[PDB]
């Protein structure tokens, strides 16, 4: 009965060739052994050999560098003396070419959101697929693919990244290589398509409990990112809050302790750190009037043999070392004008002033002070001047 055997002895990957043997039954010294090796993409080697006087044949150095890396299947043919058909064929693999990758960004355009990619493959099929991962800062993915050309290349045009949030964003590449390894690479970049804003607004100033409660926006600030904020007054005394960012970019503080501001305008500043690393920034006006501005004035003595007033005050919610204007006006409207210092417990007194100028008869003594809010406090006292 003819037989036909073919083993593939060795593949030597350094030098892309293939040592083959066999054996056959009932082959005629002479005749032919016809050989083909095929890869993994079809490309075909083809080879023959003689039969030797025992009915073996074999071929060294058989040249594999037409084929790609994968399996190898030799196919052995012949025919007996009585010309049936024989047939054997025997596997090996090839591994000539060390698989790569490499992905590079050509841009990122930051007016459009889109991305420009392209890469190089060293060992992946053509028609192989390119599977592709874009990472932002918050950890969402936008995924794609591209196809491996004739030259191992690989690109994509316009890929839309509108869905990743700014900051640094990782662009991962990964295919297979025909021995079935992964490869793989990765690049990375800076997405900056949103404008970093922050709005701050003071939504109550509550003067009896010397609370605020403050709220805002932002553009482009990260979840759960700090807010830092200072109130204010307008003595230049600075109280400082700080809460963090929702995930609609709203940040809202109740109850915030002012008791530490002195009445007046209120300046509150709000700042926080967008996705690209800026400081964002905004201010807003308050108002704080946890004090009733009061001025009290006192006709205390009035001297007839000197012709001189002592007079004495009490102030509330005015500053420390602000003016008190008085007036003392006689019965027939002369007029003396005198000022004083308002003390640290807000108490003033002038003492000794001179009213020879004023003439006998009702005296009318008006004070007047600014208070912290801006308002003119003012009080009058009467008495009576008898020096003739
Ligand atoms: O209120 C806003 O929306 C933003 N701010 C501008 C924020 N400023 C703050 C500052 O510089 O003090 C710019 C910034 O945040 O750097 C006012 C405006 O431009 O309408
Ligand atoms: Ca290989
Ligand atoms: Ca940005
Ligand atoms: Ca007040
Ligand atoms: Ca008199
Ligand atoms: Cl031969
Ligand atoms: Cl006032
Ligand atoms: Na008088």
């Amino acid at each position: 009965a003819g037989a036909l055997t073919v083993s593939l002895d060795t593949v030597d990957n350094t030098a892309q060739t293939a040592n083959l043997s066999g054996t056959t039954t009932d082959v005629a010294p002479n005749e032919q052994v016809a050989i083909t090796i095929t890869d993994s993409a079809g490309n075909i080697v083809n080879a023959i050999a003689t039969v030797g006087a025992d009915g073996s044949y074999s071929l060294t150095g058989v040249d594999i560098s037409s084929l790609v890396d994968g399996s190898l299947t030799v196919e052995a043919s012949a025919q007996d003396r009585n010309g049936n058909a024989l047939t054997d064929s025997a596997n090996g693999a090839l591994d000539a070419t060390a698989g790569d990758l490499t992905v590079s960004v050509g841009t990122i355009d930051n007016t459009a959101q889109t991305v420009n990619l392209s890469g190089t493959t060293t060992d992946v099929a053509p028609n192989g697929q390119v599977a592709i991962t874009m990472t932002d800062s918050a950890g969402n993915i936008v995924n794609a693919t591209a196809t491996v050309g004739a030259d191992g290349s690989y690109s994509l045009t316009g890929v839309d990244i509108s869905s990743l949030v700014d900051g640094d964003l990782t662009v991962e590449a990964s295919a297979q290589d025909r021995n079935g390894n992964a490869v793989s690479d990765s690049a990375n970049g800076t997405f900056d398509a949103t404008a970093g804003d922050l709005t701050v607004s003071v939504d109550t100033v509550d003067s009896t409990a010397q609370t605020a409660n403050l709220s805002g926006t932002t553009t482009d600030v990260a979840l759960n990112s700090q807010v830092d904020l200072t109130v204010t007054d307008s003595a230049g005394n600075v109280v400082t809050a700080t809460t963090t960012v929702g995930a609609d970019g709203s940040y809202s503080l109740t109850g915030v302790d002012i008791s530490s501001l002195v009445d007046g305008n209120l300046t509150v500043e709000a700042t926080a750190q967008d996705r690209n690393g800026n400081a964002v920034s905004d201010s807003a006006a308050g108002s704080l009037d946890a004090t009733t501005g009061a001025l009290t004035v006192s006709l205390d003595t009035v001297d007839n043999a000197a012709q001189t007033v002592d007079l004495s005050g009490t102030t509330a919610d005015v500053a420390p070392n602000s003016q008190v204007n008085v007036t003392i006006t006689d019965s027939t409207g002369n007029v003396v004008n005198a000022i004083t210092t308002v003390g640290a417990d807000g108490s003033y007194s002038l003492t000794g002033v001179d009213i020879s100028s004023l003439v006998d008869g009702d005296l009318t003594v008006e004070a007047s002070a600014q208070g912290r809010n801006g308002n003119a406090l003012t009080d009058s006292a009467n008495g009576a001047l008898d020096a003739t």
